[PDB]
């Protein structure tokens, strides 16, 4: 589930927001991900860790 | 134990209550799911990693 | 160690506190369990993934 | 390391404080322990998941 | 995806921020790294274990 | 890279400052270690469970 989703995501450039497991929300754009990472660009491309990421959401419906 | 309990939520379509490890609670509809995370669906599709999750609350009973 | 605990609690059917992570407490009775969740019974049943669980707690002396 | 330091504890039935992963401090005597869990006593057995421990500590030196 | 993010912050020996997975920001710069931890130089080499960290924030644009 | 890290704080006797995933911080000299947890020396041994550790700190310098 989590590649066709986060695929979608990157593919089409939405904004949206990564909450981390201690409630902080990060926003940006999905660059890249494997099973391990994803790199969320903003002004910077910063690396979050999935095992710290509770929830991604889109800004909007994403097919 | 996970599967029959999420395929049933998913299946009868009950609004339910996802708590993280945070404390933080989601709500709304259980659309497909992995070994990995959930989608639960309210306005938009969002993905829930498992990993980040406490509790799986139905609103009502749910056999 | 903690296939037989939890079977003395669910076979007895005693009221338990189940603390969270997070220090959440939730309450009710053991339903069922597996190595990856327990079911919680109160009004509904819950699922509680063992990852976010610190401590399960007998109200009363349980041999 | 684990199951000597756990082991001392428990023959020598000394009083210790578990601090879970959120702060919490738990007491008692350690009544037993696996790979996963630490069974500690106070009124009640408590099971406590390892993976919520941050830290044991003995209430006085322990050989 | 990690290691060339990793080793391009270490080779231009950029400032960079580390949040952990309770919010704590540390700074400095990344001195090495391996699959469980990151080195990182301020005054001191001090070391932090990657199942800790939620995200590597460079400081301004790295390639 | 921890285990050099980690014999080198131990061998000199090093005051260190290990935080929690939680933030709490723990202070002492490290007495031992393996994969799974490190020993921390003040007035008792007391045993920290390295998936709850975020940081290591040597209070000085340490090749």
């Amino acid at each position: 589930l989590q590649d066709p989703f986060l695929n979608a995501l990157r593919r089409e450039r939405v904004p949206v927001s990564i909450y981390l497991v201690n409630g902080i929300k990060l926003q940006g754009q999905i660059e890249s991900f494997d099973q391990f990472v994803i790199l969320l660009k903003n002004t910077v491309s910063q690396m979050v860790y999935k095992h710290a990421i509770s929830t991604v959401v889109p800004s909007r419906p994403v097919s």
